[PDB]
């Protein structure tokens, strides 16, 4: 059971431009509150800053990255999100999109 989102890297702050049906149902947010925004709205108090940094650097360096983050639903309840971000480049080597597979690993 996984969800899938696409982030536009041609825009500076990598806003989300497509999310799967499961992503909305897992987090409780609608497309009116997800599209056009950065995925960081899912984070909160217990989210490890050290893990968030691993993603920030991989995006700035144009690499892939797999982290385990604590995220929060719209109702504020926490869940554990195994996140894997993958860069998508053009033939000139420039990153156009970042793609993400999110898995709820709360078991
Ligand atoms: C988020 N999923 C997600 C999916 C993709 C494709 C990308 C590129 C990032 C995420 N994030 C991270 C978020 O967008 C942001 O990059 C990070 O917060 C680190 O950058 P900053 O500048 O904020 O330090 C995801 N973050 C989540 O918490 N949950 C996901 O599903």
């Amino acid at each position: 059971r996984h969800t899938f989102v696409v982030a536009d890297a041609t825009l500076p702050d990598c806003p989300l431009v497509y999310a799967s049906e499961g992503f909305y149902a897992m987090t409780g947010y609608g497309p009116d509150e997800v599209l056009g925004h950065n995925c960081r709205f899912l984070q909160g108090e217990g989210t490890d800053p050290k893990e968030v940094q691993k993603i920030r650097d991989a995006i700035k360096k144009g690499e892939a990255c797999s982290v385990r983050l604590l995220n929060y639903r719209k109702d504020g309840t926490p869940f554990w999100n195994l996140l894997t971000v993958t860069p998508i480049k053009t033939p000139d080597g420039r990153v156009s999109k970042f793609v993400g597979v999110q898995v709820d690993v709360t078991s």
